[PDB]
């Protein structure tokens, strides 16, 4: 019985030196992400809506144009909702599908349903159009490096549908796509032909991005079994800062602070966490002041903060993957 699912417990990053850190800082472009990945997503896109379809096509199109060998799968299913049966579609983008282990980055691409109000439309800019655009920018920025993957370890991106409650949050009305996908992955043998390991055993770490884009976020270290990876993010932020590679940033106002959080935040990682998958939940505490209001829009986003976080996340991913 191979002990491969235990490898994630000992996996160590391959730390980039200064020269490589500057290369990564210069290789990502917040303005290109803004125009080409973010703005097309700033539309109403609740499950089943025409915007949901447009959002999904945009995400797939942006991934399909890259050189790395991404394999796209749309996981479509039915679920009961306060409005009756409905269809949802998770988007999964994977490099090396048969690779035994994957580092997984995720976010939700649906937007919370709200009837139009005084002509305002909810577009959930930080929740989670920006996280989505950040995953797309990361795939674009590291494309040349990711091409080299074409440690049996690779990368996967999941864009969940139906994270939001149709009404207010309840156990049965929220996390439609993640509850579905976690159960599906838990019952899918992996790698192909395996006797007793599933796709969940292959998830080295689930990095879930949510509510990102507002000024001064503070991300707490939620779980002891991913704490050493939260520390890597702190170290990366500190060195990019010291190298003068971040913008309008100070260590007193650093994003990754040394502090736990006992409570439970309901989000897409829950169904995975509860089946034993290690999770790094990149959600700030407190939430953006515009959370679930019509003001969660483009105008209230903090560009240099998103830019800094794109740099930190891209360095984290390269180091994790030894690229
Ligand atoms: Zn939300």
């Amino acid at each position: 019985a191979s002990a491969w699912p235990e490898e994630k417990n000992y996996h160590q990053p391959a730390i980039l030196n200064s020269s490589a850190l500057r290369q990564i800082a210069e290789g990502t472009s917040i303005s290109e992400m803004w125009q080409n990945d973010l703005q097309p997503l700033l539309i109403e896109r609740y499950p089943g809506s025409p915007g949901s379809y447009a959002a999904r096509q945009h995400i797939m199109q942006r991934i399909q144009r890259l050189q790395a060998d991404w394999v796209l799968e749309i996981d479509t299913f039915l679920s009961q909702t306060p409005y009756g049966y409905r269809s949802f579609s998770n988007i999964i983008s994977t490099l090396n599908p048969t690779a035994k282990r994957h580092l997984v980055l995720a976010c939700h691409y649906d937007s919370k349903y709200f009837s139009h109000w005084n002509n305002r439309v909810f577009v959930g800019a930080t929740d989670s159009a920006v996280p989505c655009a950040m995953m797309l920018e990361l795939a674009r920025a590291l494309d040349k490096k990711l091409l080299s993957l074409k440690p049996d370890l690779s990368l996967q991106l999941i864009f969940f549908d139906g994270e939001e409650a149709f009404l207010h949050w309840s156990p049965q009305d929220s996390l439609y796509g993640s509850r579905h996908l976690a159960a599906k992955m838990a019952s899918t043998p992996h790698p192909p032909g395996a006797r007793g390991t599933s796709q969940l055993h292959g998830m080295d770490l689930l990095v879930l991005l949510a509510l990102i884009g507002a000024p001064n976020p503070t991300f707490p270290n939620f779980f002891p079994n991913s704490a050493r990876w939260f520390e890597r993010l702190q170290a990366i932020e500190h060195e990019l800062h010291e190298l003068g590679l971040l913008k309008d940033h100070s260590l007193e106002g650093r994003y990754f602070q040394n502090y736990s959080y006992g409570g439970v935040i309901q989000d897409d990682h829950i169904p995975f966490l509860r089946r034993g998958v290690p999770v790094l939940h990149l959600i700030p505490s407190p939430f953006p002041e515009v959370w679930h209001t019509m003001d969660d829009n483009e105008e209230n986003l903090d560009e240099s903060t998103i830019d800094n976080l794109n740099k930190i996340l891209q360095v984290f991913v390269l180091e994790y993957l030894h690229l």
